[PDB]
């Protein structure tokens, strides 16, 4: 439901890496291909892997690099933190002026989503304060990359894991995970599912300006008590501030949206087609109106 885009510049950099029975997206710059190192793991390896050892039990032929119907013969491999590095026998002719950089939560950036290796548009987003990312466009697209363009492509992220809570964890282009997340499978989603109130509210406003109103018709402090009980994020004045422009058009005040939300929370449910309160959309995604 978000808004995709082009950027053929980055789509030319995408390739896929296969090892054993796994295939994920990889980034192809010059004659190097980058992708999550877990690609080399079998389902069982993931329960507790020693990557240094598993890598030893591999060779350049264990990996197949595909650029569509084209193959990139691997001539070398190594490991950089949580990234698997591969050397191919030819460099990407469409490599842009690039640099790898590490960012912080809140900073917006572009992500090129893929469906079975096939690019499906780039989306705007940012990592939550806990360094995870909320966005359906990352489901079933391990390895996609995040970036920012300025004149030079600044790569700042690579998708690695989809948490069971519907949130994703990734690394920077140096293979260092953003946050406490690891690349083995255990329970690490703790505190990763508190519902983002600001987004739910904006999502409600997007609903108003679309015919949805049956859910319409409290104070901050009072409201947050309900926020606490239902594991929603505490609404701040700054959050109300942001929803100002949205409150403007719609004509419904923020606290009156909270009163609306508070009801939906205490007395559950279709809104915008969805039968659930969506929280993956920022006020900004909605300002597309």
């Amino acid at each position: 439901r978000k808004m995709a885009f082009p950027s053929a510049k980055v789509e030319g950099c995408m390739v896929q890496v296969t090892c054993g029975t796994t295939t994920l997206n990889g980034l192809w710059l010059d004659d190097t291909v980058y992708c999550p190192r877990h690609v080399i793991c079998t389902a069982e390896d993931m329960l507790n892997p020693n990557y240094e050892d598993l890598l030893i039990r591999k060779s350049n032929h264990s990996f197949l690099v595909q650029a569509g119907n084209v193959q990139l013969r691997v001539i070398g491999h190594s490991m950089q933190n949580c990234l698997l590095r591969l050397k191919v026998d030819t460099s990407n002719p469409k490599t842009p002026k690039y640099k790898f950089v590490r960012i912080q939560p809140g900073q917006t950036f572009s992500v090129l989503a893929c469906y079975n290796g096939s690019p499906s548009g780039v989306y705007q987003c940012a990592m939550r304060p806990n360094h995870t990312i909320k966005g359906s466009f990352l489901n079933g697209s391990c390895g996609s990359v995040g970036f920012n363009i300025d004149y030079c492509v600044s790569f700042c992220y690579m998708h690695h894991m989809e948490l069971p809570t519907g949130v994703h964890a990734g690394t920077d282009l140096e293979g260092k995970f953003y946050g406490p997340f690891v690349d083995r499978q255990t329970a690490q989603a703790a505190g990763t599912d508190t519902t983002i109130t600001l987004n739910v509210l904006a999502w409600l406003y997007a609903a108003v300006i679309n015919g949805d109103r049956w859910f319409l018709n409290t104070t901050l402090n009072d409201f947050n008590l309900v926020a606490m009980k239902y594991n929603y994020e505490p609404l701040t004045q700054d959050h109300v501030d942001i929803l100002g422009p949205l409150s403007a058009q719609t004509g419904i005040a923020v606290l009156d949206m909270c009163a609306a939300l508070k009801e939906l929370l205490q007395n559950g449910m279709t809104i915008l087609g969805s039968t659930i309160l969506e929280d993956e959309f920022t006020p900004f995604d909605v300002v597309r109106q």
